[PDB]
C-alpha cells in the first residue's frame, strides 16, 4: 500500500508485494465477474468504463469464456497493461477497503 512516507519511488510491479494468495483470491473474483457479469455490471469495477465493457463481452460472445484474467490482453483495445492497471484497483482495493 503507498503510504505518506518520504520515498513515493514508483513500483514497477505490485503483484510482488501482493500476497501470493490475494493474487489468486482477487483475479478469480474479477473473472467470473467479467464471465458472468455484463457490460454494466463491469462498468461497475474500477478503472472500468462503456467502452472496454463492451469490447470484453463483444469478445466472449463470439470466443467464449476466458480461461484467465490475463485474457484480457488479447481483447482488442485492452492491452497487458490497461487490464494490469485495472485488476490492481479492485486487486489490493479488496483489501484497502477492509
Amino acid at each position: 500500500g503507498s503510504s505518506g512516507s518520504s520515498g513515493e519511488k514508483a513500483e514497477d510491479c505490485w503483484e510482488l508485494q501482493i500476497s501470493p494468495e490475494l493474487l489468486a483470491h482477487g483475479r478469480q473474483k474479477i473473472l467470473d465477474l467479467l464471465n458472468e457479469g455484463s457490460a454494466r455490471d463491469l462498468r461497475s469495477l474500477q478503472r472500468i468504463g462503456p467502452k472496454k465493457a463492451q469490447l470484453i463481452v463483444g469478445w466472449r460472445e463470439l470466443h467464449g469464456p476466458f480461461s484467465q484474467v490475463e485474457d484480457l490482453e488479447r481483447v482488442e483495445g485492452i492491452t497487458g497493461k490497461q487490464m494490469e492497471s485495472f485488476l490492481k484497483a479492485n486487486i489490493l482495493g479488496l483489501a484497502a477497503g477492509q
